[PDB]
């Protein structure tokens, strides 16, 4: 059984991170996700004055069913003593400011 809501994509490999902690980091990501497969790439979400994370990354891996299998298990796991959240990418959604009708 199986079906595409969303619609076709091959997006399954970098996974969504919440509910981190301040002290966690790609690194501390990278350690624990490292089980699971080969991790190519990590993602924080910092800013550019403070370049600070508000609790939550991004983890690519090598395949797809490395993935999904991360999510299942990581889904509300249990990291740093807090209780984290995982699940496929969320759909960016960006937008460009300028001049219409005139």
């Amino acid at each position: 059984g199986s079906s595409g809501s969303s619609g076709m994509a091959t997006t399954k490999r970098v996974l969504y991170v919440g509910g981190l902690a301040e002290e966690v980091d790609d690194k501390v990501l990278h350690a624990a996700f490292i089980p699971f497969g080969d991790i190519t790439d990590i993602q924080i979400p910092l800013d550019y004055e403070t370049e600070k994370h508000r609790g939550f990354a991004f983890v690519e891996f090598e395949l797809a069913e490395d993935a999904a299998a991360a999510i299942d298990n990581m889904n509300e796991s249990e990291l740093f003593g807090r209780t984290i959240r995982v699940n496929l990418a969320k759909p960016m959604r960006i937008k460009e400011s300028g001049p219409s009708s005139g």
